[PDB]
């Protein structure tokens, strides 16, 4: 009865932490962007701002085999999604956009879900570059604005807080989840 | 804008021909189901009916590396979807369900679209086991019934004719496309 679309990167899987970890490992001498200093959704472009050739170095991290497979879960995310999926009159899909360089992204995302959440959740994956054409009541996603071919999506976007969006000032009509320890049940209840 | 959701297997990519090619190649002594004797969506179950050991043999074909990558296009399909996508006020997405055994399916489907239709079409893939949650005006799909969590999808299901579904006689209110040489433009225009 309430359908919740849950983003993967930035909500379930810690893309930012994995990016920084891989960058520091492969480019140990280079300046980096600490997580707390991250601003703006597109990490590559903050690195570009720091120094131009860092853009390609940071892309080489998220394009590498293993990158998606080895991401750590966001604290509390897995337990929240498991709990959420067991709620009566509640349907959960993992709604995730793959990279344009899809080669080591798409399969790895299925495998990450299989490992962390199990085969039953693999059946709930929707891979799409356009979330506005997917039907649901809520979308929990860390991107500032989620855009696509539907000017008016079916879902309300609930901004999942990450360091990169922490400083965004939202109008009163937009809601934010601070973390998975925040009151997501109340948000779901507000749509029943 | 008319948004067309186009199935991949059975509509763009010839799963049935690929299955039989691989089966004859790997299991030449075994009985097979000629293409035109296919009946029912689930190929494996017709093979099981023919002789029980053939169920696992035929699964080993569609589970193998390269199976999805090497499928031949359905006649006229690629020209049709390119033409369709190039039409004023028309948006195409490829809406496709991966196998539960996803390992050699998911990445190979992206690669098949990239090779056959190009990067602009890779951006239009929606991978989902539930098509009823995807918003569109039309879904062109060979499966006799397309089910999911949305009891009343937004799309009209246009049954794409294949040997396995040709025995079905649709009531006057439902539409079939006999092939891509059939008058698909009329079905699109009927939605504008
Ligand atoms: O969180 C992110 N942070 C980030 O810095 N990037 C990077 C990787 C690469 O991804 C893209 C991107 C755009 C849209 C959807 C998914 C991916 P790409 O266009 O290069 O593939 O965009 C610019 C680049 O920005 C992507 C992501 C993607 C998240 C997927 P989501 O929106 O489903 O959570
Ligand atoms: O056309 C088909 N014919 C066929 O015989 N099969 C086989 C492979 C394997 O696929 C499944 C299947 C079910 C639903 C969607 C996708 C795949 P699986 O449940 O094993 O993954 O079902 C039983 C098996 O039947 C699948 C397909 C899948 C097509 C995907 P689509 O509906 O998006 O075109
Ligand atoms: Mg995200
Ligand atoms: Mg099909």
């Amino acid at each position: 009865s309430v359908r919740v679309l849950v983003d993967m990167d930035g909500v379930l899987a810690d893309f930012e932490a994995g990016l920084l970890r891989g960058f520091r490992r492969r480019f140990p001498e280079e300046p980096h962007v600490p997580l707390e200093q991250r601003r703006g959704f597109l990490a590559r472009e903050q690195y570009r701002a720091l120094r131009p050739d860092l853009a390609d170095k940071v892309a080489s991290v998220y394009e590498a085999p293993g990158f998606f497979l080895d991401l750590e879960p966001i604290p509390g995310a897995l337990d929240a999604v498991r709990e959420m999926n067991d709620l009566p009159d509640t349907q959960v899909f993992i709604c995730t956009s793959p990279l344009l360089k899809y080669h080591h992204c798409v399969g790895e995302k299925y495998r990450w879900v299989e490992q962390h959440l199990g085969p039953q959740f693999v059946e709930r994956i929707i891979l799409t570059r356009d979330k506005t054409v997917v039907l649901g009541d809520l979308l929990i996603d860390d991107k500032d604005t989620v855009r696509g071919q539907e000017e008016t999506p079916s879902w309300e976007h609930i901004l999942f807080t990450c360091c990169h969006n922490r400083h965004l000032v939202l109008p009163p009509t937009r809601r934010r989840l601070l973390s998975w320890s925040d009151n997501w049940r109340e948000i779901l209840d507000s749509k029943r």
